[PDB]
RNA sequence: ACAUGAGGAUUACCCAUGU
RNA sequence: ACAUGAGGAUUACCCAUGU
RNA sequence: CAUGAGGAUUACCCAUG
RNA sequence: CAUGAGGAUUACCCAUG
């Protein structure tokens, strides 16, 4: 098939999202980018390793900047105000099934999904209690 | 908000829903288990500090069973062998407002939203191809 | 050509059949497993590098699963006890044409055709007798 | 029975092909090669060793020559103008059954069956992608 | 998605026409080589770093093979003349929009346009007059 | 009859036509420049010289300028915000005849041609995945 | 001597790292 | 080089403890 | 690492900070 | 002078023989 394809990574309903697409798979880690120049574009990057003697691990990164126009030395340049930073690590025992793994992805939806704690918490600036 | 609370980590529509619960609240570290014995229980914690003078950073854990051959209530060893970890750290600029936050999550749920890259790679004992 | 893609390495036939899929391609490095959990899946990679000024060198992998009392999805122990690896290393001197290459191949499926000693001893845990 | 016999190592339909046979077992490292000068023969060696203490190794080597005359000292001489070497290297836990076994023989069997991937890419002087 | 695809290097026509393919992609610098003898293929590599904090630098290079036979001591090998050899080095600030970099390839492409002057005197065995 | 003429480096249809026109040629390195304000010009340059003995070395420049106005002091001068700078080298073997270069120049607009791979990347603001 | 290498070769040899 | 950290970051980098 | 109308056996070598 | 998937203020600088 080829998983290495674009994908909307901020949904607004058709207008106004945020759609990544493959950028770079070299070095063994694949990439995608927002449309923009370089300094503005989010980024999100994946790679997996057989870690243990008998582990995997995936590890994922996304990058999501505050773009804004800044004024350097009399000429404006488009850059980012500053970024947000998404890094994660995945490790799942070779003895995994498919089956066992769709469990992992499903469980990791439902820990963001609207309406749970977590997601709740972090768009609210504030902690679980 | 006040969302220390129960709710669904994995959802099979109803019948068969993964659901976690509060755990403890020891050092304001937030953790939500299921119903099982510590050793076959899908586990979730969560916590936010400063960790610079620009940045604030959730760290979030969650731990989900091998399922496939599962002996429940049983003694699984070794435990490596059973146990998938997940370890998110999400860095955000004191910058941030509520919106800019709401984003990120979005981000987020797109990254492993289904049908996309990243969690088909996973579910399928993939890496990008 | 644009050979990246799904294939038959077992073949019994039609019923039975063991199909290998693309499954990863970091670092060019192609990567075809079978439809299990990564430790009793059925895996070949392969790539190619000059490996001196006047050869060029295929490196090929195959991983077989012991299946004989094998148990679906669990977790078997020690893994050198249910696997079995095939390495492969294929060195082509810079001159030899396509057509030369050509009957390189038939060479191994020869080697290797039903009937012939070396499958034979293998597929009879024996040796040249 | 004896698996120490000679065959058809690349098969042109009867016509044409490059048939091998057995020519020395000495230091348990069996030998087969074509009926040409020692110096432009084909050659084929097979050895199998109780490596681990639980693994069985079979080590394969096949060389495939271009066959050229040179004029060495104003005389002609039967040569190779350079060989294709193929190594393999077989490793087979001994709780194998011959059931098992024959599993990987098939395995190597298609993973050279003309029209794969694999053997494609090699007799076109390309990588898979 | 890839545009690690095999494409045309050298047009002529339908036939006649010089086609590279994906060979190797290792240490993020991949490899495009025409088909048959490696000793005559032509050849294309190309990669990308951060050059700097600002800037990111492309480095293509491309072999152009005068194909040839050599014979020596009465054995013949398919071999290279001489070759033909293209490096370039393209950097561009991380502020070069998706737009600004279509028109730094236009102006790549008008460079070496039939008829203007580079592409001429290149063709011509000439400098500038 | 002189090869040293205006050409077009950018096209646009038929306005927004980027032209360079030569503005000198010292050293035996010939120059080209766009018009208007110097401090916004494009500037390709040219040259070949004898590397050795067997090869003859040309270098060909490019820069694509960023137009932008910069205000400082409340004193603004037409500039270019930045350039993207290309710089290549190609070496031809003094056995190169009139048809050898035609095709390493054909190689050359084959390589960059839109659609395949390089032109493509540059182009994306990506690299080959 | 094993083990490991998308390590090399004049191809039943050699190299590097590990024990 | 792994392993570990409710360790840090200019974010495919660094730090500390462990082997 | 960065520049060279610096050479090549073409992802290498050299001068120079 | 020659190599560098070596940087740039882009016919310059640097490492390396």
């Amino acid at each position: 098939a080829s998983n290495f394809t674009q994908f909307v990574l901020v949904d607004n309903g058709g207008t106004g999202d945020v759609t990544v697409a493959p950028s770079n798979f070299a070095n063994g880690v694949a990439e995608w980018i927002s449309s923009n120049s370089r300094s503005q574009a989010y980024k999100v990057t994946c790679s997996v390793r057989q870690s243990s003697a008998q582990n995997r691990k995936y590890t994922i990164k996304v990058e999501v900047p505050k773009v804004a126009t800044q004024t350097v030395g009399g000429v404006e340049l488009p850059v980012a105000a500053w970024r947000s930073y998404l890094a994660m690590k995945l490790t799942i025992p070779i003895f995994a099934t498919n089956s066992d793994c769709e469990l992992i992805v499903k469980a990791m939806q439902g820990l963001l999904k609207d309406g749970n704690p977590i997601p709740s918490a972090i768009a609210a600036n504030s902690g679980i209690y």
